């Protein structure tokens, strides 16, 4: 919850010891994966929020793309792609693993991950799509994949995607589920029943809720992020 | 191998110190898995599936249909083929594929995204009216291979994940290997790095076993794209 630093802002000190630097943005669904995964693995992190509207010039020696979220280790390691930190986070840091072990028991949780791999782009297009507008062609591609989901979660007939406790899969998809309130996409859930049940599950976690944020405050950031304003990414600070 | 189809026999149980890997020989997906299994030593039995005439036995081995597929001797089915690959290179560690430091492995897949579009890119490019396909397709060619081109001007190495072949050069090769059956060779015209790479990928014995001919690979597409029963088995 510190402002994003934005154009002609001081590049940052060295990574303090004993921690790694996550850069991110409050809002940003794929930077909550990052921190979701860094706050339930208990490693030490200071997090840099980045104006993404107004990006400070030396970010883009974080990261040549321009996206959060961006790992800085102590010893100058840049890691981008939201999948991929949390990857080395469970792999740098073996201490409490998100993914099991075993190669086959990781590998049918990234089969269930692939099953989300349609999702970001589509809510990102209805985000993007003309306000008043209501386009059932993107809400029912929406559908069409939350069903995959919801028939792989009775499959497995557990509490989890990944299993019975929470796992890496879990915090990997989570950020567009907890945003189909403010989205006003609840409907692509309704004939969902394991996957609305799973959402209430995870809403009481400590780190999937961690960093709720309030359907009205998440709808304004939106109107000011779509309008480019330098003030999006800080919203409700 | 031919391929099995509707009405076919479902394989035996895998032999023990043997995985099985459902695939199709002119399958870009697959033929990651075929390197990978071929690169590691791993010993592997393959059973071509005919994507055109499935048979319904396929389905329990994949409920989505598709190739390539691995079952082992315990009747573990993984799928997605780059996940087969890093379940490969996780269950049999000779012959290591990806690096060990896990910043190395990240800079490896960051890599990796680079390459993200081009697989779907390649099939909107194959399924587009024969006569005046789409130079709209082969500008988002050009710019996605603009970012391979400068990651490897960046490295400045041989390969892609340093300089010994790496999980990376396996995962995208099948792709560039198929530019001249294509005819995409236009997207590589400003990628002077990429061409380098392919010619080098092309001595390695592994990203060539099995070589297909561009007349060959022409003539399985034109088969597939009439849902020909006779694409998969094609040249055999
Ligand atoms: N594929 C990336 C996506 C990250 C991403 O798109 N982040 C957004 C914020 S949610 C961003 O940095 N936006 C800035 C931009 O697109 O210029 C990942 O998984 O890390
Ligand atoms: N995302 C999959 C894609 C595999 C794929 O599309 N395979 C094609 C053959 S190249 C297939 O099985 N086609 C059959 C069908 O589409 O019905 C992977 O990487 O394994």
């Amino acid at each position: 919850s510190a402002r994003s630093l934005g154009k002609g802002s001081a590049p940052p000190g060295p990574v303090p010891e004993g921690q790694i630097r996550v850069y991110s943005m409050r809002f940003c669904p794929f930077a909550q994966r990052t921190l979701m995964v860094l706050k339930a693995k208990g490693i030490r992190h200071e997090i840099i929020n980045i104006n993404l509207k107004n990006k400070p010039e030396w970010f883009f020696e974080k990261n040549p793309f321009g996206l959060v979220p961006v790992l800085e280790n102590t010893q100058g390691h840049l890691i981008t792609e939201s999948v991929i930190t949390c990857e080395y986070l469970d792999e740098a840091y073996p201490e409490k693993k998100l993914f099991p072990d075993d190669p086959y028991e990781k590998a049918c949780q990234k089969m269930t991950f692939e099953l989300f791999s349609k999702v970001p782009s589509l809510v990102t297009s209805f985000i993007r799509a003309k306000r008043k507008e209501d386009h059932p062609g993107i809400k029912e591609e929406l559908k069409k994949e939350f069903s995959k989901l919801e028939e792989a979660m009775a499959n497995k007939r557990t509490a989890f995607f990944g299993g019975n406790s929470l796992s890496m899969i879990d915090y990997l998809i989570w950020p567009w589920f907890q945003r189909l309130e403010a989205l006003e996409l609840n409907e692509c859930i309704d004939h969902t029943p394991k996957l609305k049940l799973w959402m209430a599950t995870m809403q009481e976690d400590p780190v999937a809720s961690s960093h709720f944020i309030d359907a009205k405050t998440y709808r304004d950031y939106l109107s000011l992020y779509l309008q480019d304003s330098p003030e999006a990414c800080d919203y409700g600070l």
